[PDB]
């Protein structure tokens, strides 16, 4: 395919995406805030646009790689009048609602917008493990597919475009929350002397398990929140519970950060104040869902 | 080895240790609150004793896998007359100074005193897949080793009795946050019909990634932690906390619980106000080591 391609955003997400679809035989022509920047991808072949409208005008498909939605706006608004009869694909993080504004001021500038989740780190895009969310009109995804594949596997999630945003975010929240705790669980270590060296690799160790103890003794966590089934027989919501409150205690007497645990806490709380500590964990959901 | 043990305590993580215990050869005499709950461990051999006080002197080592401390010294005070010469094994959750304390109490009464963290679920229990974290003196381990090794793999960290304790208490801080994120996520797909069933998969099938997404282009986190090596050339504070941002932002119009998504939201916001917005997410670890 030799579909030409426009890329606005050269942090190293959109130098590596630039760098795939280069090497998929697109013409790519980029343009980024700090044109110094694009030095990298100009060397394997892209094209240093001078303008935002310059950029806009040489594709037929506009990709934005900007750390938000903000950033489209600024870039975008002098080149509004050349969107017409292109399609941008926003593969940047911001909210759903955002985004599905974004999509309805794409349209009124006579584009058509896909939304795009890009779910791996820059090296490990264009390779069999990379994966990307999309959302929007069919039609467009479809049209655009075989481009949009060079990046990552693509899983189209419907029409509405702020589901891809929404499950970009969802996901996001799982990571950066992960991180977090073994950031907060490395610094309570720490407070005895052991080293991250030390405790990372035990903590990443028990992390690899987590699919796993998930699944022993015939759990299928999902299917049962659907049914309202927390059976509390393995692990219950008061002994899970009562793990919160020490691990809120022993941050205390560490002196690290308290609003970590305490949140985690919280969920347990809300669960027995509601009559649910014979539960199994799963039953937290509730509380979060509405607090 | 036939060792004869008594365990006190009967949750799933009792109850699986007393069958793993048995099945290795040894007597085991156990005792529970509530004595209906032993019937099972009972019919695979084990031997309800009547009293904490026989429970307690049929066995060199006393197991306790009970919901807290509390809990040790409610069933074990009008035992404590009994429990010099013997060696307790606490396999119970609490925070470290209250671990440490009770070494102190067990030491007062004669005995001598384990700490452990089963770091498995109970089906996982005395298979090759279960590990459990030790601490306090080490001849005291080593004369227990073989008896204990049943339940899992022991992972000794030294004298201090508390930091076996400290150790489960942050792999727990991991597993807990982590699970809280998982339902919190499940919560924000949920908001737009996304079942659980259909959510989880996904969820979890990005956290099989975390423990290789850390390693793309090099980083290796704990020793760079150690050596305050926080290069932000694959991802910077900046960008990921833009993200906590819109978490945080799609979790409020989400309706729901903002307290977890905030505190990890705070922790990129204090790298930022410290002037370490270029750095890698790593750098978070020192706002939640001094808040
Ligand atoms: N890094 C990752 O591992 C990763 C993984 C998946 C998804 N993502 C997402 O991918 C997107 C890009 O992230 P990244 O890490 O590659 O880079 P980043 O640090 O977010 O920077 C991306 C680009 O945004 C530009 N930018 C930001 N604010 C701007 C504004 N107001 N006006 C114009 N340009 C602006 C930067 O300009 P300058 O070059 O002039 O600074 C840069 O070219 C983000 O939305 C991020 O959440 C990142
Ligand atoms: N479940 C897991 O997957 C898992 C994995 C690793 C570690 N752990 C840890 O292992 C320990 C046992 O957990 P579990 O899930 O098996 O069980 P649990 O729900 O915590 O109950 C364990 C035992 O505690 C007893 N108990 C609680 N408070 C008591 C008190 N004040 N006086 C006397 N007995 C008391 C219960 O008595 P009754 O039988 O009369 O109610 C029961 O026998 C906990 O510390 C937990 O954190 C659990
Ligand atoms: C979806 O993957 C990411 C999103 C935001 C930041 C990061 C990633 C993946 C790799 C990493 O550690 C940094
Ligand atoms: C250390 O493993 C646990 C501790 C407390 C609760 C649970 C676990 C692992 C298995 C699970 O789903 C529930």
């Amino acid at each position: 395919d030799r579909t030409p391609v426009t890329l606005i955003g050269l942090g190293p997400m959109g130098q590596a995406m630039t760098r795939a679809l280069l090497a998929a035989g697109h013409p790519v022509t980029v343009w980024n805030r700090t044109p110094a920047r694009a030095a990298g991808v100009v060397a394997d072949g892209a094209v240093l646009a001078a303008s935002p409208v310059e950029a806009v005008e040489a594709g037929d498909l506009v990709i934005l790689s900007l750390t938000d939605y903000q950033a489209m706006y600024d870039v975008l608004e002098p080149a509004t009048g050349s969107l017409a009869g292109r399609t941008v694909v926003n593969l940047s993080s911001d909210t759903p609602d955002r985004t599905r504004a974004a999509a309805d001021w794409a349209t009124e500038h006579g584009a058509t917008f896909l939304t795009g989740g890009v779910m791996i780190p820059a090296p490990m895009v264009g390779t069999e493990e990379a994966y990307v969310y999309y959302s929007g009109p069919a039609e467009v995804f479809e049209k655009h597919r075989t481009t949009l594949t060079v990046i990552g596997a693509p899983r189209y999630l419907g029409e509405d475009t702020g589901l891809a945003q929404l499950m970009y975010q969802a996901q996001l929240d799982v990571f950066l929350t992960t991180l977090s705790s073994l950031m907060h669980a490395t610094a309570l270590l720490g407070t005895a002397g052991v080293s991250a060296a030390e405790s990372m690799p035990e903590l990443i160790g028990m992390l690899r398990t987590v699919p796993a103890m998930l699944e022993a003794g015939g759990e299928n966590p999902g299917a049962d929140i659907d049914a309202d089934k927390h059976p509390g027989d393995l692990s219950t919501i008061t002994m899970m519970g009562a793990t919160a409150d020490h691990i809120v205690g022993a941050s205390e007497t560490a002196g690290i950060d308290l609003a970590l645990p305490r949140a985690v806490q919280a969920h347990y709380r809300r669960a027995i104040e509601n009559g649910h500590g014979g539960d199994n964990w799963t039953r937290i959901i509730d509380g979060i869902r509405s607090p």
